[PDB]
Parts: structure tokens; sequence; C-alpha cells
């Protein structure tokens, strides 16, 4: 009797690409390309388990204008540059982000807390400030192989920072390699999502904010946009076919978000499993074990991840030591093993590339004694998306109707129903009427929406600018 363990690590990014400059304005993709998004997967390579991975289209296109040489990133240009050729304005965006990031255990370099003590940097610090932001997002495959590097922790030159660099993106010239190789060895399935990672329940239906939350207001959704979540969704498969050669018959729901209209139209696109939130399913069912393989009306398998396996490892574990944290893991899969006389299916469904930079040394203790632990447990078999999909000896369910929401609270309010969220959505709509291109998609991603009308949101005026720029972009 085994417990199945299906992960399913989600990697996206909104488009940072500002659309009339062509300018990178945030480095987010280029470090979680360099930190999580080859050595998530590659993890494979040294541990015989199955990991699955969602890639969204749209940080798939950055990752592919990153690894082409053609991305313009200006943060990454301020850290690239001689700092005697640093602007005014460079030296202030490095010092920014830094102070975003000061706290987090991958910036633990007691040089970075020395520089943040000065008034003024001279050449020499700046190159430190540059090249330990930098290493900051050394990823698992780098850390071993710059280990030295890392370990100086101060004195940079630039040719070490280019040499870093260097090494920096040729991870992300493998990136999409590496998820092509782990695919056809059936090491882990790959899914995506609809293209620019929006809500896809709110675009066919803005009404299904209700089922959950009936006093939020939302703005008058004056035009449709169920045409858009339907290229959303088609646009994704074809993005998906260029990259692997097949179309996707699994899909991830952006923020897990399901209502009974998006469970049709991701049917009606062919897609055969999805997964979404326990929340969701404990409000839509009485009996809500997620342990089970559900059918929705007989027409697409839903699995329902198991949330507080999920949360421990994306919220939880940074503040536990690794071995503890594991054993407290393992502790609970045996937990549940005993707890059912049928073999359980365990999805574990989180982001891929958030929470590891709050672990120290990004996670790879943690995540170096998880797999090693899982690869030699003989009651515990992981499994690819396809063989959790197949399985025959597990136990099954059907559903006939799911309350809409997501898997923040089981809820649509991070997204909408206050004003300046509120005010968000009536740019898009006024926009949707003047549309004339494929701009107005991406300024349908939920990114913009999350960090719209929040407390100190960082760089939320660079989101904004996006946002705004995209909305424009769409009406020429
Ligand atoms: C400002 C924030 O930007 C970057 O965050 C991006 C994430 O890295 C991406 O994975 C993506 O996250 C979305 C998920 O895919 C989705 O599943 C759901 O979880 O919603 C997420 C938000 O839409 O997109 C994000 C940008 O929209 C960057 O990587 C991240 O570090 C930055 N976070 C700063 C913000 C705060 C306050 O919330 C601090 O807590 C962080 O420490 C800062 O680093």
């Amino acid at each position: 009797k085994k417990l199945f363990l299906v992960f399913w690590w989600h990697m996206h990014q909104p488009l940072y690409r500002e659309p009339y400059t062509g300018e990178y304005l945030l480095p987010w993709t280029f470090f979680h390309a360099v930190k999580d998004y080859y050595d998530m997967p590659a993890y494979l390579k040294d541990f015989e388990i199955k990991l699955n991975f969602n890639l969204t289209p749209v940080l798939i296109d950055q990752i592919q204008e990153y690894a082409q040489g053609k991305a313009k990133d200006v943060f990454l240009e301020a850290i690239r540059k001689d700092p005697d050729d640093l602007e005014k304005e460079e030296v202030e965006k490095l010092i920014e982000f830094t102070k975003l990031n000061y706290e987090k255990p991958i910036y633990r370099f007691e040089r970075i807390r020395e520089l943040m003590n000065k008034e003024k940097l001279n050449r020499e610090e700046l190159l430190d400030l540059q090249t330990l932001n930098l290493l900051a997002w050394c990823g698992r495959t780098l850390r071993k192989d710059l280990k030295d590097l890392l370990n100086k922790g101060r004195n940079y030159t630039q040719e070490e920072k280019e040499y870093v660099l260097n090494k920096y993106f040729e991870i992300i010239k493998k990136t999409l390699s590496i998820y092509r190789e782990i695919k056809e060895e059936g090491k882990g399935s790959v899914s995506t999502s609809p293209y620019y990672h929006p809500l896809i329940p709110i675009l066919l239906n803005p009404n299904c904010v209700y089922e959950t939350t009936p006093n939020v207001k939302i703005p008058d959704f004056a035009v449709s946009f169920r045409e858009d979540a339907s290229k959303h969704v088609e646009l994704a498969k074809e993005k998906y076919f260029e990259i692997f050669g097949e179309h996707p018959v699994y899909m991830w729901p952006p923020e897990a978000s399901v209502s009974n209209e998006a469970l049709e139209l991701y049917y009606e696109k062919g897609i055969n499993m999805l997964a979404t939130d326990e929340v969701i399913l404990k409000n839509s069912v009485e009996r809500a074990s997620p342990y089970l393989r559900y059918y929705f009306r007989e027409l697409i398998s839903v699995f329902f991840r198991d949330k507080t396996l999920s949360d421990l490892i994306g919220f939880s574990y940074h503040a536990w030591n690794a071995e503890d944290a594991v054993r407290d893991f393992i502790g609970r899969l045996k937990k549940i093993h005993e707890s059912v006389d049928f073999q359980p299916v365990v999805f574990v469904v989180l982001d891929g590339e958030n929470c590891w930079e709050y672990y120290e040394e990004n996670g790879i203790p943690f995540l170096e004694k998880l797999y090693s632990t899982l690869e030699k447990e003989e009651w515990i078999e992981t499994l690819t998306l396809e063989e959790a999909m197949r399985k025959e000896d597990v136990k099954t369910e059907v559903i006939e109707s799911v309350k809409a929401g997501t898997w923040f609270d089981g809820n649509f309010l991070k997204w909408i129903g206050n004003k300046e969220k509120n005010e968000y959505w009536k740019i898009l709509i006024e926009a949707k009427k003047k549309a004339k291109n494929d701009y107005i998609l991406v300024a349908e991603g939920s990114d913009w929406f999350w960090w719209q009308g929040e407390e100190k949101a960082p760089f939320v005026e660079v989101f904004d600018k996006l946002f705004r720029s995209f909305v424009r972009r769409a009406q020429e």
C-alpha cells in the first residue's frame, strides 16, 4: 500500500517588458531564472523522484528573450556597468533594490550590512554592492561551481562580476532544454496556464465573485471578456506546442481559480486534468477529501491540492531547520498513509520560485534532504501528472458543481472589490472597448490587480507603469 505524492511547481512572471521602449523594467524574470527556473527541474538529475512543473507562456517568452541576448534589463544594466559609469538614478535603484531584499537569508552577507551602513559608497564598495546582489540570487548548480567566489563575500572585481554574469546567462540558455529533457525522460510532466495568467472565471463571468463574497462591489463590466478567456487558453496551447512539440493536456489554472464555466472552457479546449485548492473543495462538497481523483461532471479530472502540506513548504519551513522540516513533512505523510486503507493521492502544489529566498541557503539543504529522503522511502511513490491522471489503484469521486474561487481564501478579493483594484478593472473595461491587438490580453494578467491598492507593495509604481503602458498599447 503506497502513498502517491505529486509535486507540481508553478512558475510564472508577468510581462516586465515595457512595450514602447522594449525595456524590462524589473529584473525578477532574470533573477528567478538564474536562481529557480533551471535549478528546480535540475534536482531531477541528482534524485530519483518525479517532479512536475507549470510554465506560463508569458514566462517562457521572457526566458527566451533573455536566452537569446535580446532582453534590455534596466536593473541588470546597473549591475553590469563599471561603477564609474553608473548614473545617479542607477546607484539609487541599486540601493533601493538592496534595501528591499536586505533581510532575506539569501542576502546574508556581512558585507551587505556594512555597505548599507555607509553614507557614500566608493567604486570598490559599489562593485561589492553590484556583485553581492548578483550572487545573492545564485542557484544550486552555480552555488557549487562558484562556491569560492560566494565565500569571498567582499572585494569583488569587475572581471569576477562579469564572470558570474556569463555563468548566469549559461544557466538561462539551458533552461528550456532541461524541461524538455525531464519530460522526455518521464521524470516529470510539464503543464502550462492560460497565456498571461488571467483570472479565467472572472473573464468568463464577473458575477462569479458573488458565489463567495456577496457584499463585494465590482465595476460595470460593459464589455465581454469571454472570447479573450478562450484566446488565453488557445494561445497557451500553441506556445506550449511550439516549445515541447505537443499540445498540453494538463493545465494549472492561475491562482487555482475555477468555476463551473471555467471548467467547461478547459474541457472544451481539450484539457484532461487540472488541479485547484482544497478550500474550493470544502466550499463545494460535504465530504471534502483531497486524496481522491475527482471527475467534474465526467468531463475533466480535478485534483485538489493538500493545502496544509503545500503551505508548510510555501510558508512555514523557511522558519525551520532543514532536518526538522523534512522530519515533520515525512511524519505528516506517514499519518496520511496510515489514515486510509486505500492509496491516497497527495498533491503538493505551490509557486515554484518564491519561497526559497526566505530559506537558509536558498532552500537547498531543505530540498536536498527532502528529495534524498523521498527517493529512498519505500512506501512513497512520487508520480508525474500523467501517472497521477492514469493511475488505476486510487479512489475517485464525481463532482457536479464547484463554488467559484481561488486558492486565496477561496474568493477573489485579492484582485477585485476595493476602489483601487476596481479602478484597474474599469481601465481595462474601457480599453477593451477600443482594443486593437493582443496587448489587451497582457493587461488581463492577474498580477496587475494583485499589486494595485495594497499597503506598500514594492515597486508598485513599476507594475502600474507596465499595466497602463500595456493598456495604452492595446488601443494602438
Ligand atoms: C513585487 C514582487 O515581484 C516578483 O514577484 C513575482 C513572482 O516572483 C512570480 O512568481 C509571480 O507571482 C505570482 C504567482 O505566480 C501566483 O501563483 C500567485 O502566487 O501570485 C503571484 C503574484 O501575482 O509574479 C510576481 C509579480 O507579480 C518578485 O519575484 C518578488 O520578489 C517581489 N516581491 C516583493 C514584494 C513584497 C510584498 O508583498 C515582499 O514580500 C517581497 O519580499 C519582495 O521581494
